[PDB]
């Protein structure tokens, strides 16, 4: 199946079923050019009728295209046909951490804090672009063949004025700031160690009294400096929460071993030591 680009030419191959997003359906897409490929949503006109959705996709892409960072996911080209919004994105071999952690449970400490350090950096870029992610999660990492992280799927992301970890100051109607983005950080950081969020994310109402408040259970299986960078992003008060600057100096990531590089295999066995 060739898909040409009506509006410039051009030659576009499309191979694999990758998945489905939601809700668009994904595959590989090889430009012609160029001789690449590219993991690529197939957006159909047929789901996106409301001018309300039209608008979700077009700020998606329009905030996706200006992003270049090497643990952001790179945005290549969109266009559109008879049919189908085409976007073009960075192909990363290794699916995502919501794959791995499946696999895995837990991680070792050199494996969450390797993950964390291209976290921050990729979400450093971005809040110094002025736009906030707002869905932060394992399933948004995504993980390439060198088995490098890009932060990815900004669907939620919006410029500064239903995610997975709601923070306590969206909870109490003040929307969503740059530290709602490292609330999240904190309980990627729990799930990464112990393999279960903080907080419930069903995010239905009898949880919010739970998330207001930030009363969870610090298991003793953690460590001390990954227990006191934990509470530190997870604080219930927004402006107590560490910069991003605080959390890659924090004594969790000064003290330890440290990759890179992984071994892929990560991705199923526990690595030595
Ligand atoms: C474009 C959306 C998002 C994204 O933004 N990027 C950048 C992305 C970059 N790379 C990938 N790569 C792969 C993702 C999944 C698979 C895979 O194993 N899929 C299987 C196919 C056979 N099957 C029936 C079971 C599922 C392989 C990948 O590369 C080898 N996926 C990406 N996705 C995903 C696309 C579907 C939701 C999320």
């Amino acid at each position: 199946r060739i898909i040409v680009d009506p509006t410039t030419g051009k030659r576009y191959s499309r191979g694999k079923t990758l998945g489905k997003g939601g809700f668009a359906k994904c595959y590989e897409m090889t430009d012609l050019t160029n001789n690449k490929v590219y993991a690529a949503k197939i957006i159909p006109h047929s789901r996106v009728s409301k001018p309300h959705q039209r608008e979700k996709i077009d700020k998606e892409i329009e905030l996706h295209r200006i992003l270049h960072h090497k643990h952001v996911v790179q945005f290549y080209h969109y266009f559109e046909d008879k049919e189908n919004i085409y976007i073009l994105l960075e192909y990363c071999s290794r699916r995502s951490m919501a794959h791995i952690l499946k696999a895995r449970k837990v991680l070792t400490e050199p494996e969450v804090r390797y993950y964390l350090r291209q976290i921050v950096s990729g979400l450093k870029y971005l809040h110094e672009q002025e736009i906030l992610h707002r869905d932060l999660k394992l399933g948004n990492f995504f993980i390439n063949e060198s088995m490098e992280l890009k932060v990815g799927d900004f669907g939620l992301a919006a410029r500064l004025e239903t995610p997975n970890y709601l923070s306590p100051e969206v909870l109490n109607k003040q929307g969503h700031g740059a530290e709602s983005d490292i609330w999240a950080l904190g309980c990627v950081m729990y799930t990464m160690l112990l393999g279960r969020p903080p907080f419930e994310t069903t995010n239905l109402k009898e949880t919010y009294r739970s998330i207001r408040e930030a009363r969870y259970t610090m298991p003793s299986s953690l460590l001390a400096p990954a227990k006191h960078l934990i509470a530190s992003m997870l604080s219930k008060n927004p402006e107590d929460r560490p910069s991003l600057d605080d959390i890659i100096r924090h004594d969790f990531f000064t003290q330890g071993f440290t990759p890179d590089r992984l071994s892929s295999s990560c991705c199923h066995t526990v690595p030595d030591f």
